[PDB]
């Protein structure tokens, strides 16, 4: 059996909300988010990891990430595996632009050994992973202004599709006033949503594609 409610912020596994600005770096914020969680769980340290390091260094044929043009959390993880590490944000800060790779192993703040992909569309497996492993990187359809304007309750918009366009982090789940939700960390800054968080419909037919392309890393 799994708990009815999970919120990884309560265990100190989630860093502050980030603001991607003009750069399409959602995928990199989602990926460092998930690794931040694992890093805290395995070493007791909570550190913001460098989204910029992912944006600058994985923009090549082998990965298919496009820096500020978009990218994939799975390929971010693979970059980190191949590269033997990632820097902390403090030593490799976010510039919201494409720059040339300046990774230095002397500033290595985390590693990754493998990542896990969860079954397409499977909200039960997502719930298991979120409950037992940690925060999980996911794609969502964030193409609607109703997403943009969210403030409270549970986001459910019948115009949502599985056409995912945005990488975010699920750091929990629960039921609010009768409605199951996924607790999602966005990278549109603190003023988006509820201090940078949105509760999105859970067990509603893979709503907004939230369980379509889910992954998490192992340190
Ligand atoms: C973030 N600022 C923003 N969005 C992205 O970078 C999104 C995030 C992912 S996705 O949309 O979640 C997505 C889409 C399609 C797949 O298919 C798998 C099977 C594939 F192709 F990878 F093999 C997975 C995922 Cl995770 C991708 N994405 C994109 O914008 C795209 C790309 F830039 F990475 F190519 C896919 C268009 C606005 C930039």
């Amino acid at each position: 059996t799994l708990p009815d409610t999970v919120d990884w912020r309560e265990k100190g596994c989630v860093t502050e909300v980030k603001y991607q600005g003009s750069c399409g770096a959602c995928w990199a914020f989602s990926a460092v988010g998930a690794l931040e969680g694992q890093l805290k769980l395995k070493t007791g340290k909570l550190i913001s990891l460098s989204a910029q390091n992912l944006v600058d260094c994985s923009n090549e044929e082998k990965y298919g990430n496009k820096g500020c043009g978009g990218g994939y959390m799975t390929e971010a993880f693979q970059y980190i595996i191949d590269n033997g590490g990632i820097e902390a944000d403090a030593s490799y800060p976010y510039k919201a632009m494409d720059e040339k790779c300046h990774y230095n192993s002397k500033n290595r703040a985390a590693t990754c050994s493998r990542y896990i992909q969860l079954p397409f569309g499977d909200e039960d497996a997502l719930k298991e992973a979120v409950a037992t492993k940690g925060p999980v990187s996911v794609g969502i359809d964030a193409s609607h202004s109703s997403f943009f304007f969210y403030k409270s309750g549970v986001y459910d918009d019948p115009s949502c599709t599985g056409n995912v366009n945005h990488g975010v982090l699920v750091v929990g789940y629960g039921t609010l006033d009768g409605k199951d939700y996924w607790l999602v960390k966005n990278s549109w800054g603190l003023n988006f949503g509820d201090q940078g968080y949105i509760r999105m419909a859970r067990n509603n037919k893979n709503h907004c594609g939230i369980a379509s392309y889910c992954s998490y890393p192992e340190i």
